[PDB]
C-alpha cells in the first residue's frame, strides 16, 4: 500500500456540531475577508527629511527589491526558500504649497552598485515636485538573470530617489534658517510576487542567510569582545586587529575561546626553591584549544622584568589632576596583567610530609593572569600564546603544592594612558593576527568598552574591542552569507539627531565612512539594518 | 485630502521588463501552484508506541485543538490575533496482520478535562483495529462558546486516543516478551480554520501568551537559578521554596535580584579599634532593590558565631573515604559564606594621616559574603535580608578605610552533608517566601545544580534551585497567560527511554507525576511542550 | 515478508536544503510505502534550477 | 486551601498514630525522643500527631 500526503479514510465523530454555523459567526465577528491581508494596504518602511539644504545630487533612499523591506513578507519568506516578483513602493509627500523643488526616481538595474551623483540624472528618470499631493507608486521590478531567487539573494533591481531641483522656501531668510518637509515611504507586495519551495523544518540551510541581526537593536545590549563591560564609544583606526574572541563570516575563529564569558578553571604548580610570586600553568578543564583555557586574556606585559615580588606603587603624577604620564612612574612588577578574583583550592598526599594541608587552610588570593614568557629570574612579553606561556601571579605556596583553582577576570593592572590591545604587538596573536585596514574611503574601527584598574579609587581604562560581543556570536553559532567584495550596513542613530552607517566586512570587522567619529554622542544608541553594499563605497553619514 | 490604505498614482518606470514573462519562469522551475501549500499535505505531529502490556483503558494520545499543532499554522499564527476552525488528524497504524488488538477514539468537549480510566469508554467512541491499513483522518471540530479564539485561549475540544482492546500476539512467548507497534499522528488545517485580525507590528499582547518555552530544548541550557552551573540532577520534596531569582508568572519577584548572574558591586567600611575579620557592607552601585546588591546570596550561616579570626579546619572525618559527617568536626568559622573573588580598591583622603596608601599597594584577596546579624562580637544567622545584614569575611584593613569592591560567587564554604537551601530557615527570605506543596499527585521538585566548595581539592557539593534559569528570564521579561488552576506541562525524555512529566504552576514552581524520581538518568536530556493541564490531574511519566 | 509491518516515508528536499535525520523533516509533504510492498515503488526526482 | 494544598503535615482523615520512642539507660528521664514514623504526608512527621 502507498498512502499519498493527504490519503486516508475521514472517520465522523459523534459528538460534533455543524461548521458552516460557527464558521459564519467568526468571520462575522471578525470581519474576515481575504486571505493575505497584507497585498491589500501599504506597510510603512522608512521616511526621508528633505530640506532646502540638500542640493542638486543628493541620494535621499535608494532601496533594492527584497521581500525584507515588508514585515509581513519578511515573516512568511521564513517558511520559504526561493522568491520572485517585485514590490510596490508608495511615496507621500508633504510640502507647503507655497515651496517649490523636485525629486527624481530612478530605476538602477541589477549588478550595478549606484553612485551619488548629478551624472546619475543622465539616466531615464521620473519626477515629482515638492508640492505634489496624491501619494505616487512605483513599483520595482524583479530584473533577474536566473529562473527564480534564492533567500540568500540580494543582488537586485534597486530604486532610488535623489534630489532633481533644491528644495525652496519663498520665506527663507537665510543658511542659518533649514526649512524641510516630510516623505514617508511604504510596501505592499506586487501582483506578482511569490515565494515558492517550502523548506522542511528542521533542514538546514546551504547558503547562508542574509546578516541582518549582526548588531541589536539598543546599544544597552552591546557588550564587549574583550571586555564584557557595556560599550560606550568608537575609535577609528587606520587599521583594527584582534584574535581572540573575534569571530569570521565563516564561523572560524584564531582565537582560543568562545564568544561567552566564563569562568577560567586552571592549575598552578609549587615546588620547593622554585619561585614565590610568578607561577605556570599546568592543565585546564575548560579549553577550546587543547592547550590553553577558554577565556584567557589576550594581552601581555608591556615590557620584560625580574620575578621580583611588589604592589602596586604608581607615581604621583597620576589621578591626583590632570597631568600626564610617564612609564617610569609606574613601578608595579606585575603591570599589565589581568586582575581576576579566584577559588583556590590546593591537594594533600596521602602522606601530607610538608605543610601541605597549611595550605589548604588558607583562604583563596585574588590572581594576575598574563601571558608571557618565563625563565624563573625573568618574565619577558610574549605575544604568540601557548600552553606553555600561560603565568599567573601572587602570593602563592612554596612547599611542593599541587593548587588548582578558579578564575573571573574582572580588572586590569594599569599601565599607561592608552587603551587596553590598542597596540599590535601586544595583543595575544597565536599563529595570525586577524587585521582589518582602511578601504578607501571606509576606515575600521574598535568598540571602546571600559575595564576596570587595580588601585585608582574605582577609576578605569578604555579598553578595545573588535566586535560587539553579541556579532561574534552570531557569526559564531550562525550561518551567514555575505560576498567578500561587500559588507553587512547598518544605521547607527544617537538618542538626538545624529547618525553613521557602519558596515561588517566579510572577516568580521566593522567600518565606518569617517576617519575620526565624535566624542559627544548620547549613548542611548539603536540600531538598524540597511542591507548590503560595496565596499568601495563609502559609507552615510550625519555627524558633526 | 484623504489617503486610503491602497490610494496612489502609479507611475510607469522607463527600464522595467514585461511581469507575465519573468513571472512564468518562475512558476516554471518553481511547480508554484496554490498558496498555502500546508493546507494540502498532513504534517507530521508525534507518534504512538502501542505494546501488548498496555491494558485497556490507558490513554495513549490527548491532544486539544490548537493552531501549535501544525508548524505552519504555529507560524503564521504570529501575525494575527484571533483563530477559529477545526485541524484533521491523520493517525496511521502499522502493525502485522497477525495482530489483534483495537483503539478507540473520543472527542471531549471543551470545558472537561478527561480522566484516564474505562468508564471513558461508555461515551461515543469510534473504534479502529490494529490490523488496520489505509491511515484514519479526524477532524478536531471547533466547538466554542464565543465568536471566536484569541491567541491566548486553550480550553479548547480534545481528541483523545486509548486502548480499547489489548495489543495482542500470537508469537507472545510471555510477559517479559513486549511486542508493540508504531502509530505515527500528523496534522492538517480544516477546511474551516481562519485566522483572523492582524495585529500592528510592535503591539503589545493585552493577555499574555501560552507558556511554551519556558523550558529549553536540551538541557545542556539549563542553568541554574540560584547557582550558575548545569543542572544535573532533580529533587522532588513535598514542599518547594525560594524567593531571590525566583519570578512569578506575573513577572513579579519577592528577591532582590535579576534574572542573570552579573558581577556585585559593594563597599566595605574599616574603622580603627573596630572588627578585623567581618566587615559591614555600606552602598552599592548595582541594585534592584533600593539598598540590597543585585546577586547577593540567598543563604546564611548555620549556627552563631564569635567574630573570630579563622581558616579552613574540617574534620578528618570527611574527604578521605564514604564516613558521616558530625557538625562538630567542621569548625570552619566562616562556615556558610559563599566564596567570591574580587577586586580590591581603597579610598586615599586628600590629607592620608595613617598608612593608607600602604593598603592600597595590597593585592585584593577573595572575600567570604554572606546575609547574618552583626554586633561585632557575634555573627547570628538572619533569613531576613535588610541592606545592613550584608556582612563579608576576609584579612581585610585596620584604619579609616573605605574600601570598593567588585564580587563575583565561585564557590561555597561547606558545612553538612545536605545540599544548598534545602532548609527553608536557612533560606534568606525578604517579606515572604514563595513556596508550592504537594497537590494531590504532583509533588513540587528542586533542580539540583553543583555547587563549588573551598577546601577539598576540587570537590563541590549539591545546590537547589526552584527554576531553570531561562524559565526565570522568561516569566521575567515576558508575559505570560496561564489559569492558576492550571499548570505548562513539558516532556522530559532520558538520553535512553526514560521520560517523566514537568508542570510548571502559576506561582513559577515545577512539578512532577511522582514523589521521587530515580538517580540514573543519562543526562543529556531533552524537552517538549505538551500543553496546559490541570493541577489536579496527575502528570504522566515512563520511568523505573 | 508479508507477515511483518512498518512504513517507509519519501520526500523531495529542494536545492539549497540540507535534510537532517529527525521527524522534523516528515513537517513536509511526504508520501509513504510499506514494508509489505507488492509492486515496486518508483520516485521520479524533479530537477529543480534557477539556470 | 481550595486548590488542595495544605501546609500542614497530615491527611483530612483521624487515623492512628504509629511511632518509635527511644530509651535512654545513662539516664533516669521520663521524656522521651522520636526516632521515625511509619505512615506519613511528610517525611518525619507522623500523619495526625497534635497541632
Amino acid at each position: 500500500e502507498i498512502v499519498t500526503e493527504e490519503q486516508g479514510t475521514v472517520v465522523q465523530q459523534q459528538p460534533a456540531p455543524a461548521p458552516t454555523a460557527l464558521a459564519t459567526l467568526a468571520t462575522a465577528s471578525t470581519g474576515k475577508s481575504v486571505e493575505q491581508e497584507w497585498m491589500t494596504f501599504f506597510s510603512y518602511h522608512t521616511s526621508i527629511n528633505w530640506s532646502t539644504v540638500e542640493s542638486q545630487g543628493k541620494i535621499l533612499y535608494s532601496q533594492a527589491l527584497n521581500p525584507s523591506i515588508n514585515p509581513y513578507l519578511d515573516h512568511i519568506a521564513k517558511l520559504y526558500s526561493t522568491w520572485s516578483g517585485g514590490i510596490d513602493v508608495r511615496f507621500t509627500v508633504s510640502g507647503s504649497g507655497v515651496f517649490g523643488g523636485k525629486l527624481a526616481a530612478l530605476l538602477v538595474p541589477p549588478g550595478v552598485e549606484p553612485i551619488e551623483s548629478v551624472s546619475m540624472l543622465q539616466y531615464p528618470h521620473v519626477l515629482f515636485d515638492a508640492r505634489q499631493t496624491e501619494p505616487v507608486i512605483f513599483t520595482i521590478p524583479d530584473i533577474r538573470k536566473t529562473l527564480f531567487h534564492s533567500m540568500d539573494e540580494t543582488d537586485t533591481t534597486k530604486l532610488v530617489i535623489m534630489v532633481y531641483n533644491e528644495l525652496i522656501n519663498p520665506y527663507e531668510n537665510g543658511v542659518e534658517n533649514k526649512t524641510t518637509c516630510s516623505i514617508t515611504v511604504e510596501t505592499r507586495p506586487s501582483a506578482d510576487f511569490t515565494f515558492a519551495l517550502l523548506k522542511p523544518p528542521g533542514s538546514l540551510i546551504k547558503h547562508g542567510s542574509i546578516p541582518s541581526d549582526l548588531i541589536p537593536r539598543n546599544s544597552a545590549h552591546w557588550m564587549g569582545n574583550r571586555w564584557w563591560s557595556t560599550i560606550s564609544g568608537f575609535s577609528v583606526q587606520p587599521r583594527v586587529f584582534q584574535s581572540n574572541r573575534h569571530f569570521d563570516f565563516d564561523s572560524t575563529t584564531t582565537g582560543w575561546s568562545t564568544p561567552y564569558y566564563v569562568p577560567i578553571e586552571i592549575k598552578i604548580q609549587g615546588k620547593v626553591g622554585s619561585n614565590n610570586k610568578w607561577f605556570h600553568v599546568i592543565d585546564t578543564d575548560k579549553a577550546l584549544v587543547p592547550g590553553i583555557p577558554d577565556g584567557w586574556p589576550d594581552t601581555t606585559i608591556p615590557d620584560e622584568t625580574k620575578a621580583t615580588n611588589g604592589n602596586f606603587s604608581y607615581g604621583e603624577s597620576y589621578r591626583a589632576g590632570s597631568t600626564t604620564i610617564k612609564p617610569n612612574e609606574n613601578s608595579t612588577h606585575f603591570k599589565g596583567t589581568y586582575i581576576c578574583g579566584t577559588l583556590s583550592t590546593v591537594e594533600i598526599p596521602e602522606n601530607d610530609e610538608q605543610q601541605i594541608k597549611t595550605e589548604a587552610e588558607k583562604k583563596s588570593q585574588t590572581m594576575y593572569v598574563v601571558t608571557a614568557d618565563f625563565k624563573d629570574t625573568i618574565v619577558k612579553p610574549q605575544h604568540k600564546i601557548s600552553p606553555q606561556k600561560l603565568v599567573v601571579y601572587f602570593d602563592g605556596p612554596e612547599k611542593d603544592l599541587t593548587m588548582s583553582a578558579t578564575l573571573s577576570p574582572l580588572g586590569y593592572t594599569l599601565v599607561d594612558e592608552q587603551p587596553v590591545g590598542s597596540v599590535s604587538s601586544r595583543v595575544v596573536r597565536i599563529a595570525t593576527l586577524p587585521e582589518a585596514f582602511t578601504q578607501g574611503g571606509n576606515y575600521p574601527i574598535f568598540y571602546v568598552n571600559k575595564i576596570k584598574v587595580g588601585y585608582f579609587d574605582r577609576a578605569t581604562t578604555n579598553c578595545y574591542n573588535s566586535q560587539i560581543l553579541m556579532t561574534s556570536q552570531r557569526l559564531a553559532e550562525g550561518n551567514y552569507n555575505l560576498p567578500p567584495d561587500s559588507l553587512a550596513v547598518y544605521r547607527i542613530t544617537d538618542s538626538s539627531s545624529q547618525w553613521f552607517d557602519i558596515g561588517i566586512n566579510h572577516d568580521g570587522f566593522s567600518y565606518v565612512g569617517l576617519s575620526d567619529l565624535p566624542n559627544d554622542l548620547s549613548f542611548p544608541l539603536t540600531s538598524t539594518f540597511m542591507g548590503v553594499q560595496l565596499a568601495r563605497v563609502k559609507l552615510a553619514s550625519k555627524v558633526k
